[PDB]
């Protein structure tokens, strides 16, 4: 599988995925299900989502590491898929949330090779590959900012800070790709409970680097062992790498 | 003019500024046109989206207090209008931006009749008079939740907080109906700048309450003296009235 297979396969999935949560009523969408593998409910949204993606990636050799349901599959690509990111919103009709797919070489994140981020709200699509980041494909990068002055996501603010703005929109899929277009200046989870699961961030980790950004750990660590499991947890600042020093000072 | 004819007016501004807005592309939207009365800048969505709702407004006895043009016409019935609230979300393709108008008696919230935000970006239309709080038809009522661990929207978090989400989208109009309708427990904001201005939050705070929500400035102090001029400010904290006093202890 190459980084043309990818983007075929993921945008089949967001094609299947908004199918599915379009024809459910909000009141049936909300419902509790069952318990996610990840130790989280699962929504009746979260579960078509999952099963619409699941029928396509099971025809291919790959092994999933999904939120709902788990690891799944023998293949030797591994796939970090969030089948619907920002579940939250998405019972609210509030129109931020994403299905977010990184696909990986080996079950470590610094073999990624695709990320895709589809707005199963607006359409909109992110991905990125070799040949770099594009939103509805047209390339783009991040910001040029380099005051501490910006425009934040942050999870979560527990002090004063200097930033122009702070936002929290509930996706980080879709958040980290607001930081991968230039919307946003920076992009930060610094909860200490490391709350970020692998689905959450890699596909987004991923376009945001294509498209420029320096994307850490809490300590400007790589972010290149964080493993394809459900066990895995992450912190993230996320820059220019202008911008991304001053913050890891800022945090400090 | 009553509460009725504010319905039918509001709902004309609404098909009128989405048509405007609409028609502009993102790069011509995001520029600065021109100095807001407000002493922000206005972007060109901001102008377009006014003029829009200004043509329809000119033709009512009416004073209108709006964020880019000041305050126009000598009617006794006051209106705030926030032709575009999310503008930074509009401008960059961001789904959570809306057009905020409440109708008055008097320059005073404590005499407002008829409150009204339209979602630009979904179509989704919150409004209350005597009747009660609306979303698209539907009545709609604030949370029953008692807990400080509950979802809150919260500008801005600067201390370790209990709550179970916070959110912040950046559009106050839009987020207090959120509030409105239940899909957040509460809705605080409590800059010490006090930044927040009438056409804001008027109409929002009129919906929540309608709805059922307690809402005061930050010691509980009400907000019925608060006055439809440019000079206004306000920091909001709203709940159901079992929740809303252990906030205003939280903040204390
Ligand atoms: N973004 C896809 C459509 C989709 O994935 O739903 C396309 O451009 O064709
Ligand atoms: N992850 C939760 C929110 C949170 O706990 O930050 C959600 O479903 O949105
Ligand atoms: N998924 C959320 C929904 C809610 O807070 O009402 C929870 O139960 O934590
Ligand atoms: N990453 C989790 C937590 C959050 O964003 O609140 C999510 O995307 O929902
Ligand atoms: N919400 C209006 C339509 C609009 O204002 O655009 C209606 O119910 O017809
Ligand atoms: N009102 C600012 C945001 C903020 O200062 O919170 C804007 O949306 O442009
Ligand atoms: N309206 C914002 C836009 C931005 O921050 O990029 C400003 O005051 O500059
Ligand atoms: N633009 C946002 C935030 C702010 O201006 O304070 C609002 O007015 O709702
Ligand atoms: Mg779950
Ligand atoms: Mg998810
Ligand atoms: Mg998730
Ligand atoms: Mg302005
Ligand atoms: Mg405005
Ligand atoms: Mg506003």
């Amino acid at each position: 599988m190459d980084e043309r297979d990818a983007l075929r396969i993921s945008r089949e999935i967001a094609g299947e995925v908004r199918k599915a949560i379009a024809s459910m009523p909000l009141r049936e969408a909300v419902k509790d299900v069952g318990m996610g593998k990840d130790g989280t409910p699962t929504k009746a949204a979260d579960r078509v989502a999952e099963d619409a993606a699941l029928e396509i990636l099971r025809k291919e050799r790959v092994t999933v590491v999904t939120e709902e349901s788990g690891v799944l599959g023998e293949g030797d690509v591994f796939v970090a898929l969030d089948p619907l990111d920002g579940t939250f919103n998405a019972t609210r009709g509030i129109p931020v949330y994403s299905v977010s797919l990184c696909f990986s070489y080996s079950d470590k994140l610094k073999d990624a090779f695709f990320g895709y981020v589809y707005n199963l709200a607006t359409g909109d699509e992110y991905y990125a590959d070799s040949s770099g980041a594009y939103r509805n494909g047209e390339r783009i990068e991040v910001s040029d900012a380099e005051e501490l002055y910006c425009n934040a996501i942050i999870y979560y603010p527990d002090r004063k800070f200097p930033f122009k703005r702070m936002r929290i929109f509930g996706s980080a899929a879709t958040e980290l790709c607001f930081f991968a277009d230039g919307s946003f200046d920076c992009f930060l989870d610094i909860r200490p409970g490391k709350m970020l699961r692998i689905y959450d961030a890699a596909a987004g980790v991923f376009i945001a680097e294509k498209a420029g950004g320096k994307v850490t750990e809490l300590d400007g660590e790589s972010l290149g062992n964080k493993k394809f499991d459900m066990q895995e947890r992450l912190n993230i600042v996320a820059a220019n790498e202008k911008l991304h020093p001053k913050l890891l000072e800022l945090i400090k």
